[PDB]
């Protein structure tokens, strides 16, 4: 057992310093009980102690007086219960008064905070206020602030919080104010480090491939210094770019894997090139990565960087590391072996706009893994940026941006698709900073999709599909907008997501995923576009509909009582097929059918048989609301991109795409609803509400059906 050690071999498996081990066993009173209530603490854990726990049942034998209610303190530290200092600071007064034994747990587990929770979240916000609180004084005297204060306004905002846990917010949210002491499972375990094989922070060099410097060492204690050894990684999209259902992969990946190891992501957004800004694509991207749930750290543009990458290009040259060049559109260049001086005078010449577009360039020198010959660093282009304006008329490629970026911004995990690799590593060694490490995950993609921002915004100016949101897509804006629940993109790479390469998927596997929660986060009601007035032989003259039918917990609807109902004209035939021709109430049956000119069936006629087999779905006092049913876009399901031989990439189109309704009639349940919020109709599967819907005019996108086969 554990009741079968010496005292001090006993305090130190409960984790106390053995310098505290060594002063606790001379009180052997404190000795004598903390080894007691070490011994019925695993009497009713039936193992070993947690550490953790440890301090706690030492805490425990050293305060308590009330030696009777060790026995039933320690049932509540054993069974984690209470497990934090302030939970047994206050247990602990809960007995100093209360001495009668009835102890009645209800106000006893009450006043404790037994079984409450503190999210992180919540610890951000009391320590983000704390510092708020005092901002200027922080700012100024620095790290000769009082620290605890922090701490002790921290507190007093989260009563039952780890202590420590604050500490740690406070010391990581100081760190990013002040800067350096200059003196199928689940998704977020999935993510975790440890079980991913990735390397710890400030651990670059255990990383294969890690080429190390006589300065990587002295890199990476600054590097440390700078960021405390935390998690940070980043996602860099162009500015004016599309998303799409790939870059879910990407995104859950990089925010995924900061916020599963108390990390931190950027988001970078990929300017280097100046254009004009495309606004409706800007502000997509940084919603749609909120919507998919993540909140970036901060928001950062390479074109924040323009000064200090053109800096480090100079430094290239002076290590005769890179040249300027004279060619045009891999033959050798006859330049690459010019003088160093020589080059700093072009380059700076080349950034005093002295050259034409294209009349001169900066070429890193070297030949990269794939024999590719003198990569170009810089390019002269004249088109004013959307930030810097004209400041600059030289900009770097993306190859020598995006890898010293990461340097500047000390990235400790570089995340990307599936090449030419450790040329990555060969800038930030050349110039000997800080160096990254790259993993690279793979390159998810989906069977019927064609996502090339080219590609796509020809299908919205050849009038194929309705805008760059059109649910046909798989651009995200359009998932969203086939109101497909982000929690279920979420749990699409959750079951299926590693680093695997190019394992492009085939969409039905997704609409799995989007039914399985839109099955419990969707409430129902009734409504069909073939649509028929029926009459019907008289009724008594509110009929109440489920929530959710697997379960009542919810609260049902309001539907309104009438005899003239409505319903689908695709469930009531002449000469049974047995398919039939309600939800809530009788039978109704046929009495009289109607017709008219040709054999169209105008009306019909029920009867009261209140009180078999096919139910249906119906609606009276009905509301006028559009819909759209829509159709797969491309007619191969196989890469629709010449992968077998299509010959046209517009050729294998699927003319049938969408089909407009009636404005047909719809449950009076889907009132009050703004868009994005869908709900199911019992009929065909899950709607959902598009961004056309004012209160009065509604629409309805149609999501997904209810199987496949």
């Amino acid at each position: 057992h554990m009741a079968a050690l010496d005292s001090l071999s006993l305090f130190t498996s409960l984790g106390l310093s053995e310098q505290k081990a060594r002063e606790t066993l001379k009180n052997s009173a404190l000795s004598a009980q903390l080894r007691e209530a070490a011994t019925q603490a695993q009497q009713t854990l039936g193992s070993t102690i947690d550490k953790a726990t440890g301090i706690l049942l030492h805490g425990l034998a050293s305060r308590l007086r009330d030696t009777r209610r060790l026995s039933f303190l320690v049932s509540y530290i054993a069974s984690k219960k209470i497990h934090t200092e302030p939970q047994l600071s206050a247990a602990l007064e809960y007995v100093r008064s209360h001495p009668l034994d009835p102890i009645d747990t209800v106000d006893f587990e009450r006043e404790c905070g037994v079984g409450v929770i503190v999210t992180p979240e919540q610890i951000e916000e009391a320590v983000e206020a704390a510092i708020n609180r005092h901002r200027p004084q922080l700012l100024v005297e620095r790290y000769h602030f009082n620290m605890g204060l922090l701490m002790g306004e921290a507190r007093a905002v989260l009563k039952w919080a780890d202590g420590k846990m604050i500490k740690n917010e406070v010391d990581m949210q100081v760190l990013h104010l002040l800067g350096p002491k200059l003196e199928t499972l689940s998704l977020m375990e999935q993510l975790r480090g440890e079980a991913l094989k990735f390397h710890k922070p400030g651990e670059n060099y255990k990383t294969p491939g890690y080429v190390v410097t006589p300065h990587t060492m002295n890199l990476l204690k600054q590097h440390l210094e700078i960021t405390g050894g935390q998690v940070r990684t980043r996602f860099p999209p162009e500015p004016n770019g599309i998303l799409h259902i790939g870059h879910a992969k990407a995104i859950n990946f990089n925010f995924g894997y900061a916020k599963a190891n108390n990390g931190i992501c950027f988001l970078r957004f990929d300017d280097t090139n100046p254009e004009k800004e495309e606004a409706k694509f800007f502000t997509a991207i940084c919603d749609m990565v909120a919507w998919l749930g993540y909140t970036p750290y901060k928001v950062t543009y390479a074109s924040d960087y323009f000064d200090q990458l053109y800096a480090w290009a100079v430094e290239l040259i002076r290590r005769g590391l890179a040249y300027v060049c004279h060619q045009r559109g891999t033959l050798p260049s006859p330049w690459r072996d010019r003088p160093m001086e020589e080059s700093l005078l072009l380059f700076e010449a080349m950034r005093k706009g002295k050259f034409s577009e294209g009349e001169a360039t900066l070429r890193m020198k070297l030949v990269m893994e794939d024999g590719k010959m003198d990569p170009v660093a810089y390019r002269v282009k004249y088109t004013p940026h959307h930030r810097t304006g004209d400041k600059w008329c030289i900009y770097p490629t993306y190859d020598y941006t995006h890898c010293l970026c990461d340097s500047i911004e000390h990235i400790t995990h570089s995340l990307c698709t599936k090449a030419r690799r450790s040329s990555y590593f060969w800038l930030c060694n050349a110039l000997d900073v800080y160096c990254p490490v790259q993993w690279e995950y793979g390159r998810l993609n989906l069977h019927y999709a064609v996502v090339s921002k080219r590609k796509i915004l020809q299908l919205v100016a050849t009038g194929a599909v309705r805008d760059w949101d059109d649910p046909r897509l798989f651009t995200l804006t359009a998932l969203r907008r086939r109101g497909f629940p982000p929690e279920a993109i979420n749990n699409f790479c959750a079951r299926v997501g590693v680093t695997v390469a190019q394992t492009t998927m085939e969409p039905h596997l997704l609409e799995a995923c989007v039914r399985d929660v839109l099955n419990d986060t969707a409430p129902r009601a009734m409504a069909v576009l073939e649509s028929l007035r029926v009459i019907i032989t008289n009724f008594p003259a509110d009929i109440q509909v489920p929530n959710f039918p697997a379960d009542e917990t919810k609260g049902f609807h309001q539907v309104p009582f009438a005899p003239i109902v409505f319903i689908e004209r695709t469930d009531f035939k002449e000469e049974p097929e047995g398919f039939k021709r309600r939800h809530t109430g009788y039978v109704i049956e046929l009495q009289h059918v109607v017709k008219g000119p040709s054999g169209c069936v105008e009306s019909l006629e029920v009867t009261c048989r209140r009180a078999p087999k096919a139910f249906i779905h119906w609606v009276s006092q009905p509301l006028m609301c559009e819909v759209r049913l829509y159709e797969r876009l491309f007619q191969h399901k196989n890469p629709e991109d010449p992968t077998e031989v299509p010959g046209g990439f517009l050729s294998d189109l699927n003319l049938a795409s969408l089909h407009v309704v009636d404005a047909a009639l719809v449950d009076c349940s889907v009132a009050l609803a703004k868009p994005f919020d869908k709900f199911q109709f019992e009929r065909l599967g899950y709607f959902s509400v598009d961004p056309d819907s004012h209160q009065g005019k509604l629409v309805f996108n149609r999501t997904v059906t209810l199987k496949e086969d």
